[PDB]
């Protein structure tokens, strides 16, 4: 009978639990029509634990979706750390600011509106210590050598949803699967990364995630 | 229809690529009738890559297992870090040893033979940046508070096979996944971790690990 939703579901009850913030950040997106968030509240909590480890200070994230990955993200840089998220429409930026506020770290984020390819040139504060890439797949070869640009020696990159199913294999038919599918081969073949890709299961389905290091 | 075996293939061509000294310790640890190995290569690889991103220099491993992981986290560590690797058997220790070697990383590794819960208490390597844990499902809740005990503030604990193909949920036949269930359920609940579990499939099939933060 066990399938990967009901595991995930008591991952959330054993780890997680009660988070009336991101409960609301998730309904609110729901009302606000945004795209699907891209992470599990598992997958979003290895964002904050990833960055607590690395002593995160500087944050890049590119794709706010509602803001849910972001506080996981602000969480995670903690009381003195900054995150920079980038989000393409007006509407959906202000659903996530509302989100922060709720969840009270809206003081650790600057929501950047824009097209991400116009606006990543033109952010300054210096090197970030961690990227995050979870929207517009389609653009994730210009995100990658902008994470690059942007990131210090050492920093770590994600890359989300580089999996489609499976769809990376045998789906020229597909856009999608075909931009996942060159975004891991361009990471593999970049000798300024070094990268890996675990497959994920869960409440968001068979995906996964790529992982670098900056050289 | 692409299964996450195929995917996996894909991801060690376009990630991991021709590795002839992990190759060769996995060989060894077949002919040596060692247990299967617990991590994939791109789980392997996320093991190097986490040890580096938090600048690991010191490592613990409970549960050797012919060395596969332990070449990765000392890959990770670099040429200044030092792992602790705990094997039961001697016979698998020497295994280990060998792949160690062969992988030209036994100068950072020291292989510590015996019962973990007989060796933990003599241990002087730390305190620990990284602990990895990967045998005797059984003795995990005293091998979390030894890596607690054992680890700086801050320090990463991964655990692998919480999850064991959903088993946790229903799980009455298998020692196992009572075991996974018992894990998840200690960490949710001790003040000293924040934790989450990533649902994994790929070469190694549906399973998952813990990541806890040491606060």
């Amino acid at each position: 009978q066990p399938n990967p939703p009901d595991v995930d579901a008591f991952l959330d009850s054993t780890l997680v639990g009660d988070d009336p913030a991101l409960a609301a950040a998730l309904a609110a997106s729901d009302a606000a029509e945004l795209p699907r968030i891209a992470v599990s509240a598992q997958q979003g909590k290895f964002l904050c634990l990833l960055a607590g480890a690395i002593q995160a200070r500087r944050v890049l994230e590119i794709g706010t979706l509602g803001g849910f990955s972001t506080i996981w993200l602000a969480r995670g840089a903690g009381p003195q750390g900054r995150v920079v998220t980038l989000e393409y429409q007006p509407k959906h930026a202000e659903v996530a600011r509302v989100n922060l506020q709720r969840a009270g770290v809206a003081d650790r984020v600057e929501v950047v509106v824009g097209p991400a390819l116009d606006t990543l040139p033109t952010l300054a504060g210096g090197p970030f210590d961690l990227v995050f890439i979870d929207a517009d797949k389609e653009n994730n070869v210009a995100y990658i050598q902008w994470a690059i640009r942007l990131a210090r020696r050492g920093a770590v990159i994600v890359v989300d949803n580089v999996i489609r199913g499976g769809g990376i294999l045998a789906e020229s038919d597909d856009a999608d699967a075909v931009a996942a599918r060159r975004t891991l081969q361009m990471m593999g073949e970049h000798p300024g990364l070094d990268a890996t890709a675990i497959q994920t299961v869960g409440r968001k389905g068979w995906d996964g995630f790529a992982l670098a290091l900056v050289r």
